[PDB]
DNA sequence: TGTGTATATTGCA
RNA sequence: CAAGACAUAGAAAUAACCUGGUUUGAGUGUCUUGUUAAUAAUUAACAAGAUGAGUUCAAAUCAGGCUCCUAGAGAGAUCCGAACUUACCUUCAUGGCGGGCAUUGUGCCCUU
DNA sequence: TGCAATATACACAGGTTATTTCTATGT
């Protein structure tokens, strides 16, 4: 009949709609007006969940490696301690609850146990120098704990350098780069200045650009332009523009060796391979550097305990009465603490979760203060601002170490041990022995363009290529190169990520230097008639020979461009399908096709380009052809283009589950568009037509204009400016009071179709003014089942957790699932849902409302299998399971008062008001105006009479709040607020202009569905989290009139109330 | 942020 | 003078890494007095006084799922598991969710 | 002598490399 409209306000945590005809004045369908607000939670981005998906897998790939290294060593170890494997396996459980009941976690002999162990070395670095240093024969455990240590904490693979080299001072190597005097001569300063060219360079805290400038200026391309890590320029090595530019940060010169073949030789590698191992190897004492990590971290050892002695003088001298509180005993930030653990009075070590030395540097700073000043404390409160005082080896601070700076200490561990343990030198069927192993392991790590190595199902994102016949095979760093073909996963690594065809939709599109699309720019530019230019053509005829390209080489042409964009750089690839496939080019040839690089994509596939209309390729030749005729309707090419992909428009119109994928959406608005859907589908199914318009307002948009406009093609779609709602709001005096209630997102939807269709295109005035102050707006709050993390993250201490309310490590683990006391828990167990039972207690039958728990979510599902979790779990008599799904955030009625079923506290429900205040129109623009003088803006340039006018209004205003919760819906709330808001009454005058608008807001925030309902009226004289109401979670039929459950569609058309005493 | 959740305080008959 | 050469900055998705952190356990705490105990003096228990150490390691790190067993505080695999989707009712159908007035306080009328 | 209604405390995070989409600038 009479064709309606519909607008939107589509936002990230809500989405206001309004339907209206021709002439305003809202469609009534179901005897409602026809708008409302959905309002929803923003929706979160998969950034936090690929956070623990990564470090999941690198959990995994640790395992792994821990039990590749244990194997080489499990052989010699059970010789001495079969059960030494399995005892490092044994060491959260208490004695009573591992496999074999011995104390200590590593060794359990009887000379040699843990605290034999630790008085020998009383931390791993002390371990290790030894292993490094000494020759004698040391216990395989030992030797195995040291390589153990280093696979815990392998350091970084940033720094690219030859560790390989046996050992040379500075000194030394700086002699073999004064020769190749071929230069201008730069390279025998490099011996003169040798003492301040070392230390500047090894400097780890220079900046290295100022680094790079201070050097130079007695050294006087020079090489001395490249030492921060940027491309180096090719301009003097004996014969600019053939850079090849490699980057000592980015590349490798065995990697590079190829690229340089052919051509201050070599040894500026070590210059600045000596900068990255040694810059953080630095010795203080003397001037010299220390040789391995391990040595390094020994003397850092000894110096904190040289700090150590200092404090408990200076400590025991002037204060002694604060000596006790400070390091024999744990407190907040104190030096038992900051080490983390504590054993005083003969009781047991108190091992608690550690400081941070920024905290207990300020606890030191206010404990020096009463002590007065002296030598001492001026040189601990010196190294305090230095940061070198009391410092600890583990921690944050150890991002800096290199794989090559400890594979240095796990090369002389091995080499150390194969003097004296056999077994480490036994070849095998690849000639590869047990270090050959155990330092492949160490070094090796996953390529970022293989990604995981096995997809058990086709539900992960792997995407590795096994060769064939080597499937179901461990991949191994010895076996990378046969089981997975590198190549051809690299491969589909980049094509993954490349666009697909504008038109067609299974194909990715084609480079945008392949031969072919470079052609579709030209043509399209000789329709228009440049900015385009067909280049490729004219770049690739001089490769063969030939000026003209035919159609032998055309393919041949196009297999390079795919490869030089899909390959780009990573040469080891481009060079190999050239040689391998193509043997014709020379090595000048090859060497030329990896001097020009393009690594952009077209618009188009190849398969589109080549269609068999009647080749749309050969369609802009013949005829001039217009842009975008050619695929319209007129033509028989667009016929051609929907047989090859069946898929329809819009899919279905009542099925669109996940049509958004894939058009790079973000999470946040994915969710809006989808609750924007299942609006407008429950919209036009209960109107009889379609929407002549649709009206809309959040440059992503244009993404957002197309998909919508699949559904309901015969709509017109309007886009509306944004910020011409708000001039309507100004010049027609429609205020937007955004903390009093959610109203505006239907009015900002319903204005949308006012400044549309005007834009675009009595009393007109007054149906929209009356419309944009009425009552009626329907706000649903979208109903979910609660997704995320289990529980919390981390585990909290055992004596902060009990049973039941806390999830142990493992339910499936008899040790944890019962002694959650014990090993401690994960807090805040998020639930799922809730569900309504009812079960005889006190032998009376009521009902209360349980919730699902996130990690029983799936189990959970039926009646009968939540009847049984009553039974066991829940410890409930005679469950009868009424309800089976309670979502999250679903609307109850009770009392009267309606609120929202948020979560759960303990044993009651958390609630939160689900009612709308509604002021009158006056008193809108006062509290906008009231939230800016809180916001920020000061009162104080204000004139003196319209100060105390602003004391009067505010005083109406909780004059006024302070009736709607005495007689009104408000005063029906659990927990009411009236009768407080009248007992701080005193104090709302007796308050400055400021203070007393920043309670108006916290009052404001007891009735806005938004937020969770409590405020912080703490300077009238309350609390700052005051108003919060919780119903207990039992639901008696004498203690409420009514409790009901009002399950609304998204839409709020369809409204079905459950009597939860009843049903 | 903001909030779900355990935890804590506060009357109170 | 728009390309480009680049730089830098941010967002999104994915992959590969590092430092940790957290929890539990290991890294033997020792003396003095007093009280009360077992038994001339000791060994505990407890309380109050003191006192010396301290830097690390091991294992787990959403619950879990997956393969195989000949069912275990078992092996395998090293990847699936914190993002996105769901009102309610049914034969799970292009089904249903009665017909209408109000719209500042959650109502009213006609029907089943 | 609990006990219901109110009010309170608080939570894993800081880096790195690479790719592909997508902007922003000056340079």
């Amino acid at each position: 009949n009479a064709d309606y409209y519909i607008g939107l306000d589509m936002g990230t945590s809500s989405a206001g709609w309004a339907v209206s005809d021709s002439e305003y004045n809202l469609i009534r369908r179901k005897g409602k007006d026809l708008w409302g607000v959905r309002q929803f939670e923003e929706a979160k981005t998969a950034a936090e969940r690929r956070g623990f998906r990564v470090a999941r897998r690198r959990k995994q790939r640790q395992q792994v490696r821990n039990r590749l290294l244990s194997e080489e060593f499990q052989n010699e170890i059970t010789k001495i301690d079969s059960g030494f494997l399995k005892r490092m396996e044994d060491s959260r459980f208490v004695i009573s609850d591992k496999r074999v009941p011995e104390k200590y976690t590593l060794f359990n002999d009887s000379g040699y146990t843990d605290v034999e162990y630790y008085n020998q070395y009383p931390t791993i670095y002390h371990l290790r120098k030894a292993l490094i240093e000494s020759n004698e024969r040391f216990d395989i455990r030992l030797v195995f704990l040291g390589i153990h240590s280093l696979f815990q904490h392998p350091g970084h693979f940033l720094d690219k350098g030859d560790v390989d080299t046996d050992n040379t001072g500075p000194e030394e190597l700086i002699q073999f780069l004064e020769d190749c005097m071929n230069e201008i001569q730069i390279s025998i300063p490099l011996v003169s200045n040798q003492k301040v060219l070392t230390d500047i360079l090894t400097d780890s805290r220079i900046t290295r650009r100022d680094k790079e400038q201070q050097i130079l200026e007695i050294l006087q391309s020079q090489f001395v332009k490249v030492l921060t890590g940027q491309k180096a320029k090719l301009g003097d090595l004996i014969m600019e523009e053939y850079k090849y530019s490699f980057s000592f940060r980015e590349k490798t010169l065995e990697e590079i060796l190829p690229d340089i073949e052919g051509v201050y030789i070599e040894s500026i590698y070590s210059l600045y391979s000596w900068s990255l191992l040694n810059s953080y190897m630095k010795d203080t004492l003397t001037g010299h550097y220390y040789s391995y990590l391990a040595e390094a971290r020994v003397a850092a050892y000894d110096k904190h305990h040289s700090d150590l002695v200092k404090l408990k003088t200076l400590f025991r001298e002037y204060i002694p009465e604060e000596y006790d509180n400070f390091f024999r005993k744990m407190e907040k930030a104190n030096y038992s603490h900051y080490i983390g653990s504590t054993e005083y009075d003969g009781e047991k070590r108190c091992r608690t979760a550690k400081a941070k030395q920024e905290d207990f540097y300020k606890s030191i700073n206010k404990m020096l203060e009463k002590i007065p000043e002296c030598s001492e404390k001026t040189e601990i409160q010196k190294e305090i601002i230095e940061g070198t005082f009391l410092l600890k080896q583990t921690g944050p601070q150890n991002g800096f170490v290199p794989n090559q700076l400890q594979l240095k200490e796990l090369r002389k561990i091995l080499q150390n041990a194969s003097k004296h343990y056999p077994f480490l030198t036994e070849k095998d069927e690849r000639d590869m022995t047990a270090i050959d192993r155990i330092e492949a392991l160490f070094s090796f790590r996953i390529p970022y363009y293989i990604g995981p190595l096995k997809n058990t199902d086709n539900q992960g994102h792997g995407w590795a290529v096994r060769r064939d016949g080597h499937e179901q095979i461990p991949v191994r760093p010895w076996n990378f190169e046969e089981i997975i073909d590198e190549s051809a996963s690299a491969d589909l690594f980049i094509k993954n990520l490349v666009n697909s065809c504008t038109y067609l939709r299974t194909e990715k599109v084609l480079p945008k230097s392949s031969l072919l699309y470079q052609e579709f720019e030209v043509l399209n530019e000789l329709n228009n008639l440049f900015k385009s230019s067909l280049s490729s053509y004219k770049k690739f005829c001089e490769l063969f020979g030939v000026k003209t390209l035919n159609d032998t080489q055309k393919v041949m042409a196009e297999q390079i461009i795919e490869w030089s964009t899909v390959y780009g750089d990573s040469r080891k690839f481009l060079k190999r399908k050239l040689e391998d496939n193509y043997p014709e080019l020379t090595d000048q040839q090859i060497r030329r096709i990896a001097g020009f690089k393009f690594s952009e994509w077209g618009n188009l596939s190849r398969a589109f380009l080549e269609m068999e209309g009647y080749t749309i390729i050969r369609a802009l030749r013949d005829t001039q052809k217009n842009l975008m005729q050619l695929l319209s309707n007129d033509s028989a090419f667009a016929k051609k283009l929907q047989e090859l992909n069946d898929y329809v428009t819009r899919d279905i119109w009542s099925i669109e589950p996940d049509d958004l994928d894939g058009m790079y959406l973000s999470a946040p608005v994915r969710r809006m568009i989808w609750q924007t859907f299942l609006i407008l589908r429950e919209v036009v199914d209960t109107i009889g037509y379609s929407p002549k318009k649709i009206f809309m307002e959040m440059q992503g948009t244009k993404a957002i204009i197309s998909l919508i406009n699949q559904c309901f093609p015969d709509s017109e779609v309007v886009y509306v400016k944004a910020g011409n709602t708000s001039d309507f709001r100004q010049r027609f005096d429609i205020p937007k009071s955004r903390d009093l209630n959610n109203y505006h997102h239907a009015v900002d939807a319903y204005l949308n179709i006012v400044v549309g269709n005007v834009y675009d295109t009595d009393t007109t005035l007054k149906t929209v003014k009356k419309t944009a102050f009425k009552t009626s707006p329907m706000v649903t709050k979208r109903t979910y089942e609660r997704k995320g993390g289990l529980a919390d993250s981390v585990l909290i201490a055992a004596k902060k957790a009990k049973p039941g309310v806390h999830l142990p490590v493992k339910t499936s683990d008899s040790r944890f699932a019962n002694q959650v006391s014990t090993y401690g828990g994960y807090d805040n167990v998020k639930g799922s849902h809730f569900f309504l039972v009812e079960h005889q207690q006190k032998k009376k039958t009521i009902r209360s409302i349980e919730n699902v728990p996130i990690h029983l979510k799936e189990k959970l599902k039926t009646k009968e299998e939540l009847e049984h979790y009553c039974a066991q779990v829940l410890g409930m008599v005679q469950p009868d399971v009424r309800l089976t799904r309670i979502p999250m955030y679903s609307l109850l009625l009770i009392d009267g008062y309606y609120y929202y079923l948020t979560g759960r506290t303990g044993g009651n429900l958390s609630l939160s008001n689900a009612v709308e205040l509604c002021l009158p129109a006056k008193e809108q623009a006062h509290i906008r105006m009231i939230s800016k003088i809180a916001g920020g803006r000061s009162t104080d340039a204000l004139s003196a009479e319209a100060k105390d006018d602003f004391r009067k209004k505010n005083l109406r205003l909780y004059d006024e709040l302070a009736e709607k919760h005495r007689s009104t819906i408000f005063s029906k709330r659990k927990n009411p607020i009236g009768p407080k808001l009248l007992k701080y009454r005193e104090a709302f005058v007796k308050q400055t202009i400021e203070n007393q608008c920043k309670v108006i807001l916290q009052i404001l925030k007891l009735t806005s569905t938004n937020c969770k309902t409590s405020a912080d009226l703490k300077l009238i004289g309350g609390s700052g989290q005051e108003g919060v109401m919780s119903i207990s979670k039992l639901l008696r039929a004498e203690k409420y009139a009514e409790f009901y459950l009002i399950c609304q569609s998204p839409s709020g058309i369809y409204e079905t109330r459950k009597n939860l005493l009843t049903i």
